[PDB]
Order: structure tokens, then C-alpha cells, then sequence
């Protein structure tokens, strides 16, 4: 019935925009064919729609955001239930739309999203590989469109007047390239050089102008925090990573999120993490900072506010460094080798942080 | 200063043939820039040369084979030592040249080969992905040419008359695509569907017209066969796999090769494995067949000769099936689920094989 429910796109526009030659400078257009289904797969689609947009700035007007708005207005017209949404989108999401879809997925337990992309947008760019990793960890299922999916979206969203789908040359080769690229950038771990040069806890002299953040999640069963291998991650910063962890898909009740950040939070990061832990009673937050970040301003009140709201704040020592080497770094079997005076420096940093967080005088 | 030793190629030819846009139908030339060094990086090159060929049949005339012949004649003119060979080749090797380079590397303890490829030849084709895996397990180091390598072989092998190397557009994007592809096809494991449809041991009715073969190697230390995770593998067949395992690239003395083949060897495979196990006393061979292959001919005497020459020949039961599910299959965490009557069928097949191999009557 999808044909009834959509107003189809021209065969030429489909062939033009879903051609999956990986590099395609000239396509300023995104097309997003979406279908909405119930929990069980035998059921027919409740609705479907085609969205269009441009790749260039003002992302509010990107088809992903248009879908989010349309879907928000659509769910209010139907009894509340669990939905499975499938996308056939000609370009992979941008950084901002990845963030927005990830927030939406992490805060909604009743929505499942599968995204089939024809081409990866900016697969060479570390920000976008991170964007796809964020989307995947929020719970979206990222895939490359293969022959079957082009056939399906020809049949369902294109005015293929009885016409069968006829592939262009090199469709499977482009799929091979794109699916290898997506698989690797999804399974990517931190580089050893950037780990040891960003988590090094000696006084700043060089570099380190970015924040690096590893995180693990555990949940509570029988008063013992059992780990959840499936939702570890690491992020690079120049809002709030806790808005991207789906605290609902992890087996229920309560959670503890352990955080290893190369720099201690600046003021607004502390404010946002405090607001989150205050609006989400079921989550405990543990922070481990390699270094204290002095933003010349309100960082101290930020850390104190974060501490008063239940977060535990400490500095990384040997075991946290080794843990993040083993877990989040592409170590290649090589073991963690600490820099000189790591323990010394971390004890001094612990002293400054304790002075910072100290409330009552002795 | 390789330039002394080579006659450089034209800049036009270099830009034309080493352009690394992944798909390039129109280049049927291969160019192979080779440099030979001793075993340390500080040393200068002893020699270097450029080879050319065509991609299309008669592979004896492919630049890989030309290098093998030239190198064979070259080593006989120099005091024997350990060599490190580096290749800058515009296309990755074909199946046959992958086989021959792999055999050469596996038989030779004094040669180290690193192959930097600009483009992957037939990356979409399972035979060629297998070819690259064969090359890698023989000990060759496969890599994609990046900006640095194009710069290096511009400087060393091209008549860039003082001119520096100026990249074409999309060089790094193509590198990202190609190295994601190479990494994926290198780390590839067997598909679950093809595993259980090829190693299923109930009587043939459908398919199974190809042979699938997993293998692991152990070596002997302290009268206990210690495993060697790094030299496992699996191959698909329509010379002899033991000719591709480098029995010399690990703790010496002696080895045991355990082989799990979906079909028992046909006659000529048995004769070739017998010749290998006879010409290499330091290697023990264990065969596990899922099914007996009756080629209408001399398969029985083949198995019997293989047994006389020291190989141990058995049929797979639950433990071998489960082992290869765990080790060589992309199981995805999913556990091995045996088919009905697996054990029965394996006992009957073991009985037939025992009748086959039986020498003396009782
Ligand atoms: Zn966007
Ligand atoms: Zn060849």
C-alpha cells in the first residue's frame, strides 16, 4: 500500500540521487524515503513519506529533521505503541542530524530506526565517522543500500510504471567499498598516539586543545554493577554525551556511567551533566579526569555543582589509564606503558581537585 | 638514491597508472616499482627496478612473475643474506600471482615482502579477496598506497625532474575506501550459511560442488603442541594449501597442521599432500573430513597413500564442527547449533573411512 500512501518521485530523480558511486561532488540534494511499521514484521506499513533537502548549512531543513518533526506530529494522532521506522536516504546524515536522531532514539524506548544509506557523506572526515558511531550507539541500525534495497525503494517510492528496477553498472562494487568503509569506521578505536598525547597528565606545553572522552555503562542487578560491553564508546570535542546513551535498552532499573575525560569538564559541560543527573534519578555518574581544565572562569563552581548533584569526581591514575588503553585504544596487542612520574603527577592533581571540591574547612 | 639504479618512468605514465580511483576500467597495464634492501632501514638500497605488464591472461608475463624471475637470478649474484623487498604496484596481484608469490614467500626464510598497492584488482570478487588473504598469511605485508607512498615513488621511480609530487583530487578519500576494503577482506571469516551448508555431513542431494578447508597450525615445545593463533586460515576450491604456510616464521623445530575439509581429498590432492608430508619430515598432518568424496576413480588409494605417508585421517564429529564454527565462522556470538543426527552420520562415515584405510584383514 506504500504506493497509495506516498506521492512517488520521478525515475530520473531516483537514478540521479541514489546512484552509489561513492564520491559524487555535484549532488547538493538529499532524498529520504521513510516507512513506518508496527512491532511485528508481517504487518503492513501504517504510513510512508518522501522527504527532500539540501546538504549545505541550516540543518533544520534537512530531511532528517523534517522527518523528526513530521513523526512527532504523527505519533500524536495514533495510539501509543512501538514503531519500526526504515529509511532509504541518499546521503548519510551530517554531524548535527546524527546528534539529533541519536538524542531522539536514546530518549525514546518505543522507536526502532534502521537507516539504509546509498552513499556515505564525508566518510573521510573524522567528525562524520564519529557521527555514524554516535548514531549506531544510540541504537540506530546503519547499513549500506544493496541491490535488494534499491529494488525495494524503486518498487515502493518511485513511479516505476510497472517497470522493474534496472541497476547501473558497478552497483555491487560501490556497495563493497561503502560497506567496508562503514564497517571499519563503526568498529574504530582510538589511535595509540592520540591516546598517549591527549591523556598524558603532565603540565600542558603542547597540543591537547581538544577533549577526549571514553565511557562505559554498568547496570545494577543484585547490588553488584554488572558491565554492559555493548554500550562503551569514545568521543572527541572541540550537547552532553549522556544524551546519546539509550538508558532504556540496557536491561532496566538503574545504571552507573563511568567517564574518563582527558580534560576535566569546563563550566557548561559540568552544568549539563548536573542537569542530566538531576533529571534522571536512575543514573549515577563517575568522572575520571586526566587533567584539570582551568577555563579562567567558573570551572571550580561547575565541578562543585556537579559534585553536589551526586557525581563522583576523581583524577585518573595508573589503573584508569591502563583500562582505557586496553578498552578504547587500537593497542594492537601491545601493552600499556606508563609515562615517567604518572603516579606522582596524578596524586598532585588529585590534591588540587580535592582542594577544589572541599566544602567544609578543617 | 634509487634514481641511480632505475630508468625512471614518464610523469604522464605515473599519474595515469597510479591514480587510485578505486574503479578504473580502461587501465589494463600493471606497473611494479621494486626496491631491495638488507634487513635494517638505515641501509641504502642494493638495487631497484620497474616492471610492466598487462592485467589480462598469460600471467607468466605479469610483473610479479617477472620480478620473481629477476630476483631469482639476482640473489645468485650476491652473497646470501636476508632481504627486505618493497613493492609499489598499481594493481593488486591476480589470483595466480598471489599464489606464486605466496609459495615463494612460504618456502623462503630470507625474504621479507611489503606490497603497497594503489588500487585493488577485483576487490568485489571472492577469489581475489581470498588471493589477498593467501598473500597475507604467507607473510607478505599488504598495504594501500597513501600520500606518503605516492610521494616516495614519485621521488624514487619517476622522472620528476626536480618537480615535487602534486596529488590529484580525492587521493585521501580513495585511500580511505581502499584500505577499509583491504582491512575487511583481510579480516574476513566464513559466512554462517555457507559453513553449515558445506560442512553438513548428511548424504549429498544439493550443491556442495566446491571444497571448503579450514586449517590451524601448532608447533612443538616441551612435548606439548602449542597453538599459533596467527597462522590459521580457510580456503575455497573448485597447488596444495600446505605450500602457502610459512613453516619457518615462528619458533622452529617441528609442526602439526590440523585440517578440516568439507570433502575428503580427491586423488590428486591426496598425492600432493603426500608429496609435501614426505618432503617435509618436520611437519605432521591431521585431516578431518566432513564427508567422503567418491570421485568415481582412485580416491581410495589416494587416502591410503596419504595414510601410509604419516597423515592421520578422520571424520569430523561434534567437536570439530563446533571448533570451526567458533574459530573460522562469522558466528556473531551465536553458538554452534548441530543438525539432527550429526553424530550418527559421523559414526557411519568414520566406519566407511576405516574400511577404506584398513590394510590388514581381521
Ligand atoms: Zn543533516
Ligand atoms: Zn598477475
Amino acid at each position: 500500500q506504500i504506493r497509495n500512501m506516498v506521492e512517488p518521485m520521478d525515475p530520473r530523480t531516483f537514478v540521479s540521487n541514489f546512484n552509489n558511486r561513492p564520491i559524487l561532488s555535484g549532488l547538493d540534494t538529499v532524498w529520504l524515503c521513510c516507512e513506518v511499521k508496527t512491532k511485528d514484521p508481517s504487518g503492513p506499513p501504517l504510513d510512508a513519506k518522501i522527504f527532500q533537502g539540501k546538504v549545505y548549512p541550516k540543518a533544520k531543513y534537512h530531511p532528517e529533521m523534517r522527518f523528526l518533526r513530521w513523526f512527532h506530529k504523527w505519533r500524536q494522532l495514533h495510539h501509543d505503541q512501538e514503531y519500526k521506522v526504515t529509511w532509504y536516504v541518499s546521503w548519510s546524515p551530517c554531524t548535527r542530524c546524527a546528534n539529533s536522531v541519536a538524542t531522539f532514539l536514546a530518549k525514546d524506548p518505543k522507536v526502532t530506526l534502521t537507516i539504509f544509506v546509498a552513499r556515505l557523506y564525508y566518510f573521510w572526515d573524522p567528525d562524520y565517522q564519529q557521527a555514524l558511531r554516535i548514531l549506531a550507539e544510540a541504537g540506530a541500525t546503519m547499513k549500506i543500500m544493496n541491490y535488494n534495497e534499491f529494488q525495494d525503494c524503486w518498487n515502493k517510492f518511485v513511479d516505476g510504471r510497472g517497470k522493474p528496477f534496472k541497476p547501473w553498472n558497478n552497483l555491487p562494487k560501490h556497495y563493497t567499498l561503502l560497506q567496508a568503509t562503514l564497517g571499519e569506521l563503526l568498529r574504530h578505536l582510538m589511535d595509540p598516539g592520540t591516546f598517549t598525547s591527549n591523556f598524558n597528565n603532565k603540565p600542558w606545553v603542547s597540543g591537547q586543545h581538544e577533549t577526549y572522552l571514553c565511557y562505559k555503562v554498568e547496570r545494577l542487578h543484585n547490588d553488584t554493577w554488572v558491565p554492559l560491553n555493548q554500550h562503551r564508546g569514545f568521543l572527541r570535542n572541540q550537547l552532553c554525551f549522556l544524551d546519546l546513551i539509550p538508558f532504556w535498552k540496557l536491561d532496566g532499573q538503574q545504571y552507573r556511567v563511568t567517564c574518563f575525560t582527558s580534560w576535566s569538564p569546563c563550566f557548561s559541560c559540568a552544568q549539563e551533566m548536573a542537569k542530566f543527573i538531576s533529571n534522571n534519578e536512575h543514573v549515577s555518574l563517575c568522572i575520571f579526569a586526566a587533567r584539570i581544565y582551568d577555563d579562567q572562569g567558573r570551572y571550580q563552581e561547575g565541578l562543585r555543582t556537579l559534585h553536589r548533584d551526586g557525581a563522583k569526581i576523581a583524577m585518573m591514575n595508573y589503573s584508569e589509564f591502563e583500562y582505557c588503553w586496553d578498552t578504547f585504544v587500537d593497542r594492537q596487542g601491545r601493552p600499556f606503558q606508563p609515562w615517567d612520574g604518572l603516579d606522582e603527577h596524578s596524586q598532585a592533581l588529585s590534591g588540587r581537585l580535592r582542594a577544589i571540591l572541599q566544602n567544609q574547612g578543617n
